[PDB]
């Protein structure tokens, strides 16, 4: 939790329903998982921006006499038991892992 | 089918008197240009945008949940023969090149 | 805060030999050039993409979840002394000057 030029959030989510497998194709995901005959929830910890702009120029800490930049949150794959209606299957769909702060240089 | 995100006009201007050079300074353009004994007139080649918000938005196509956007005319330098109040003189002058889109992020996430 | 759609590129080009010209034919730009007495080098300010795709998607700040679209480089027109092999003699000659989004429309769900 340490001080950052961007806000985050992290949570843990056990009824995501919805998502975006790797392909970049929507997905829906299965609520309970069952394993061996034993079933289980699936759970995702994510982490998502506060905002887009933690300070007014964007994000906090950064020399704006020479750049824009804002923050936005990033992805890891995991696998998750899903379906697209059409096959259900395991797929490893994107989780917001993480809101860093991309940088363009102002221009002169 | 494909669209264009912003759009522009072309134009060819012979009728410009004032421009803007390359250290930054309003400099007059002259109409004809002599030199080498022989008279031409001035003609810039000019392109820039129609419009700043091609649709209410701004550019099409943008997401406009995350971004924030609009058109803008981008320049070229040219070599005109101008005038200072001093002297007569070629220098790089500044012309509408082009239109294009530009984004600013929507501060939320 | 701005940020741009597509990624360019400009630079200062002194070793043009050959364009395209205004009727779209190949010609010959001299290097050199001497006016009223004097000896020049011919240069050009010129613009281009840094990239087709600056992101994954394409451009940047597009809705690709209902768009298709790339990055292009455009051109202008500019006065520059050349040789039709023959004839030396002005001419508007064809110079890359931006880089623009363009856009594809997609049939989504
Ligand atoms: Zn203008
Ligand atoms: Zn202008
Ligand atoms: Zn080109």
């Amino acid at each position: 939790g340490e001080f950052s030029v961007c806000d985050s959030v992290s949570v843990w989510v056990g009824d995501k329903t919805t998502a975006t497998d790797i392909k970049g194709k929507e997905v829906t995901v299965l609520a309970e998982v069952n394993i061996n005959n034993s079933v289980f929830r699936q759970y995702f910890f994510e982490t998502k921006c506060r905002a887009s702009n933690p300070v007014e120029s964007g994000c906090r800490g950064i020399d704006s006499k020479h750049w824009n930049s804002y923050c936005t949150t990033t992805h890891t794959f995991v696998k998750a038991l899903t379906t697209d209606e059409k096959q259900a299957a395991w797929r490893f769909i994107r989780i917001d892992t993480a809101c860093v702060c991309v940088l363009s240089r102002k221009a002169t």
